RNA sequence: GAGCUGUACGUAAGCGUUGAUCCAGAGAUUUCCGAAUGGGGGAACCCACUAUCUUUAGUCGGAUAGUAUCCUUACGUGAAUACAUAGCGUGAGGAAGGCAGACCCAGGGAACUGAAACAUCUAAGUACCUGGAGGAAGAGAAAGAAAAAUCGAUUUCCUGAGUAGCGGCGAGCGAAACGGAAAGAGCCCAAACCAAGAAGCUUGCUUCUUGGGGUUGUAGGACACUCUAUACGGAGUUACAAAAGAAAGUUAUAAAUGAAGCGGUCUGGAAAGGCCCGCCAAAGACGGUAACAGCCCGGUAGUUGAAAUGGCUUUCCCUCCAGAGUGGAUCCUGAGUACGACGGAACACGUGAAAUUCCGUCGGAAUCCGGGAGGACCAUCUCCCAAGGCUAAAUACUCCCUAGUGACCGAUAGUGAACCAGUACCGUGAGGGAAAGGUGAAAAGCACCCCGGAAGGGGAGUGAAACAGUUCCUGAAACCGUGUGCCUACAAGUAGUUAGAGCCCGUUAAUGGGUGAUAGCGUGCCUUUUGUAGAAUGAACCGGCGAGUUACGAUUUGUUGCAAGGUUAA
RNA sequence: GGGUAGCGGAGAAAUUCCAAUCGAACUUGGAGAUAGCUGGUUCUCUCCGAAAUAGCUUUAGGGCUAGCCUCGAGGUAAAGA
RNA sequence: GGUUCGUGGUAGGAGAGCGUUCUAAGGGCGGUGAAGUCAGACCGGAAGGACUGGUGGAGCGCUUAGAAGUGAGAAUGCCGGUAUGAGUAGCGAAAGAAGGGUGAGAAUCCCUUCCACCGAAUAUCUAAGGUUUCCUGAGGAAGGCUCGUCCGCUCAGGGUUAGUCGGGACCUAAGCCGAGGCCGAUAGGCGUAGGCGAUGGACAACAGGUAGAGAUUCCUGUACCAGUGCUAAUUGUUUAAC
RNA sequence: UAGGAAGAGUAGUACUGCCCGUACCGCAAACCGACACAGGUAGAUGAGGAGAGAAUCCUAAGGUGAGCGAGAGAACUCUCGU
RNA sequence: ACUCGGUGAAAUUAUAGUACCUGUGAAGAUGCAGGUUACCCGCGACAGGACGGAAAGACCCCGUGGAGCUUUACUGCAACC
């Protein structure tokens, strides 16, 4: 996966195409990403110990990784990513000669 | 290089950039049963002995190591029996069992079937049982093939050829050499002779061990002399003798880097699609992503990379090494064998005119002035030296691993098994042996209200769709129902067809559709039969599945190429 | 609790019993044994269209040759009715 | 394109075609709705082919060739589903009645009283065999030939105590295995020493208590068998207690 | 008896004694019969009246009322009584 | 058995709006011809027909089918002399 937890994201396709957000979790076992404010769902949950009043809950749902491009940190555009050896560790370098 | 504690949701409790989970190489641990091996046993259990250590005041308990049988070989003991042997004990090596339902070598070895019956024959040295291996096995360096001339170990393929032959001369069985190819490789002993030991002393001999020599058919060798070489040179663990160690390179087992569109716009739940524009390409393989993507993701072409272990190839190291000529006086060249009689078998070859090879039982040679073969046998000629052993490649198969391919299947198909399948179930047992795939892009898997004990419903909500609500994509037919337009309670009916009023509708628009009072005619489908409505056979109904195919030969017709020529096989 | 096993065992004898099976158990294989016998064999139209006879047959409800059908090609002193 | 003669047909011969799956090339349509499925009064000489509308929600035709697992109404055909007989036969030996209780619901569950049946058994133990069926708290989909609030059914937690009972560490019978050994194409068969093997031989515990589930086992009282150490006397020591 | 022998018994005290089975059914709805099946299943105990008796009828201790019912009282079939 | 409440099969089955007489026919007809009868739908009963159901006749014949048995059938084998 080219996207990790804590990065900034621009969504490319889907019903919520064209917006931005910050990744909250990653599921590399199944190629899913959870981004705040994207792909909200309404869960009909019974009352229980969690959320004692129950009711309809409005929470995010995971989306596929391919629907996500990592925005350029300095300029602010989605871009493909490349790897360079800086120091003794591999860093991620954009296609606009950035980080 | 950022998440992780499997399938498996979940709660709980935790660990991770001081680098976790994960991937690859090398190690450590490895309960009990099972060859099972200390004894026993009804599988995974029971009971021990001998030494050392250990706890208790001591019994009781614990830990560690050894203890099966057979073969080979050393040492010690040691009976009838005097020496001695058998037996007994100790030590050191080896074996045992499994399987890949494949391939192949040996021992033993059927029947159904065909012959239109059957016994010789066939099926067939097949199925099967047993033993032995190997990654291949078997065969293999002429006592050969053949003929007016030659070849030069074996194996496999194409031809020879369905030829020569065998055959109750029936059904059938059926070669080989020459010729063309793949692959190619040659060697080691026994015996004469020499040197040393001990022994029977078969007593001045022989007879065993050890080492050297030497292995062939124009005969070779021993034996004698002329030459050189004792590492000058050569060879090697795939035969030719055998065991180790390094250096380099390559490869197999994890991986790294890797170009170009978030282009605009339309429909849409969502764009990879339509239309209009760009770019990359040694990369337009494949898969995923909310519908069909070279430019979104994992990747692809290309270029890189291995700490560790294995394979392979060279080099070093290491090891080991005599080969030519001439005379050949004299000696050696595989004995209870080669052959022969009798009884069988294998050879394409069934006792036949029966050569060749092998087994059981009897008899039984020559040995270089010698021996065998050339399909009975004799003479001549030609070829060749048995009764010892080893040897890679070309060939057969696939339980497996890696990378791919298909005018191969697509859930009654394809493996018996796409799913916790040799399972459930059946049988005392060996053994037999199933059924069973699909919500959605994402659980967003229906909060809340109402009827009910619940199940199940009606709203509401999510979703593009709930007539996608947990056999959940599609959802045919048999079968079971609800509503209705036309007909039906004086009628004798293979249920229809032709004529036809009345009533009800309105089409792929044409001398249309539905139902039908009444009238004429009319004994189902299949199979098998001289002949069936048949009181002859089969089918309860619906659905799926279910029967002239392929390989190699023969013959005849059609088409195409060449034509007294045509055509290649491996 | 044990012994006898199928080319075999046991039988005061009946072809009697050997796991609801016995004039020769059950299971797997040879094996898709063989069947001159019965059953079945799936779309359509066009043209032609029989035989149920002779001889031989371990033959008689099977087969072979001839007779009858169909398709293609030939040659005439035209041979058929 | 014309003239003449023809066109019933089983076994059977000959010819021309339709339709299905897959492949190759050309050319196409399809989220503005593909295949499949349902309904129509359309077209062709037949097998068959379109068009329109509903359902469906992602693939499919056309042209010319090629290759076949190539077309089903019948095989007492194989597998699946669903009918008719039909609300029919049956519901597996037997005596029940009423009153209270529980519950959404009671002939069928619980309690009480009366009645009835077995009684060399339909009673009490205990081997084989079964393998959790035992007890408690919940449950009512399926099983129970009806019903069920119940159950040998479903779910979750529990429950089996030994020096003396039965069996091993004791013994042997029939039988089985069997070092060496004898026999035999292989495999193996037989068998000596030795050993396994109860249905038999020997061997030390009795009486009460136990309100969810064990009792010669746990608990109480009183015992026995084998062995060990610690104390106190006794005796014996290599013509030699034991 | 062969053998082993310098320790031996006696009395009192305290301590040690391993493994396997143990629930429940067991003439039965829990075993063998495909079934909650009128069949089959070894052994010990097995009371009273009358009686020779473990026969026979009625009962004790103890255990049961049998897993479809109610109501009518036809033919016919089965098991019984005159 | 019969009526009522609960539960609920099976063999069979080409589709059926399924009369009688005399005749015809593969020679014994609910279904063919000519006549004679007969309003529609059931419940309890009886067994004359559906050449009724079950079991590819066991009697009979056939197959160049099988198996068990016999002997002075043919050819063999063990065993024994
Ligand atoms: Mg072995
Ligand atoms: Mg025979
Ligand atoms: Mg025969
Ligand atoms: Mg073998
Ligand atoms: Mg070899
Ligand atoms: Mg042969
Ligand atoms: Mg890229
Ligand atoms: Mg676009
Ligand atoms: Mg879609
Ligand atoms: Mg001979
Ligand atoms: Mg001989
Ligand atoms: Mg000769
Ligand atoms: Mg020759
Ligand atoms: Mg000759
Ligand atoms: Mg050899
Ligand atoms: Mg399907
Ligand atoms: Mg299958
Ligand atoms: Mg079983
Ligand atoms: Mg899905
Ligand atoms: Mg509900
Ligand atoms: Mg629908
Ligand atoms: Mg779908
Ligand atoms: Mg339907
Ligand atoms: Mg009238
Ligand atoms: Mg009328
Ligand atoms: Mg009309
Ligand atoms: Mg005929
Ligand atoms: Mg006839
Ligand atoms: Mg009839
Ligand atoms: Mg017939
Ligand atoms: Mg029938
Ligand atoms: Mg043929
Ligand atoms: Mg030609
Ligand atoms: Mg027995
Ligand atoms: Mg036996
Ligand atoms: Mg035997
Ligand atoms: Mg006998
Ligand atoms: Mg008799
Ligand atoms: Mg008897
Ligand atoms: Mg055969
Ligand atoms: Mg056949
Ligand atoms: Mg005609
Ligand atoms: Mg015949
Ligand atoms: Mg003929
Ligand atoms: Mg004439
Ligand atoms: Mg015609
Ligand atoms: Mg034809
Ligand atoms: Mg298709
Ligand atoms: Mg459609
Ligand atoms: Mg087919
Ligand atoms: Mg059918
Ligand atoms: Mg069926
Ligand atoms: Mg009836
Ligand atoms: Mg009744
Ligand atoms: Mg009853
Ligand atoms: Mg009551
Ligand atoms: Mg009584
Ligand atoms: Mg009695
Ligand atoms: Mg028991
Ligand atoms: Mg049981
Ligand atoms: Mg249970
Ligand atoms: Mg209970
Ligand atoms: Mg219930
Ligand atoms: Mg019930
Ligand atoms: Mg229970
Ligand atoms: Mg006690
Ligand atoms: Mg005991
Ligand atoms: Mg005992
Ligand atoms: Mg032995
Ligand atoms: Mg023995
Ligand atoms: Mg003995
Ligand atoms: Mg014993
Ligand atoms: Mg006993
Ligand atoms: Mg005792
Ligand atoms: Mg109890
Ligand atoms: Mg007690
Ligand atoms: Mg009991
Ligand atoms: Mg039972
Ligand atoms: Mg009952
Ligand atoms: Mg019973
Ligand atoms: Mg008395
Ligand atoms: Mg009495
Ligand atoms: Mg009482
Ligand atoms: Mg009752
Ligand atoms: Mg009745
Ligand atoms: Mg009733
Ligand atoms: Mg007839
Ligand atoms: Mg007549
Ligand atoms: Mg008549
Ligand atoms: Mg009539
Ligand atoms: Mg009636
Ligand atoms: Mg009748
Ligand atoms: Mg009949
Ligand atoms: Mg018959
Ligand atoms: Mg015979």
């Amino acid at each position: 996966m080219h996207v990790k937890k804590g990065d900034k994201v621009k969504v490319i396709t889907g019903k919520d195409k064209g917006k931005s957000g910050k990744v909250l979790a990653a599921f590399p076992k199944k190629d899913r990403v959870l981004i705040e404010g994207i792909n909200m769902v309404k869960k009909h949950t019974k009352p229980s110990n969690i959320n004692p009043q129950g009711g309809i809950l409005n929470v995010e749902a995971p989306i596929h990784v391919s629907n996500v491009m990592l925005i350029d940190p300095k300029t602010g555009e989605p871009t493909r990513v490349g790897y360079e050896v800086k120091g003794d560790k591999k860093v991620r370098v954009a296609k606009k000669s950035g980080e």
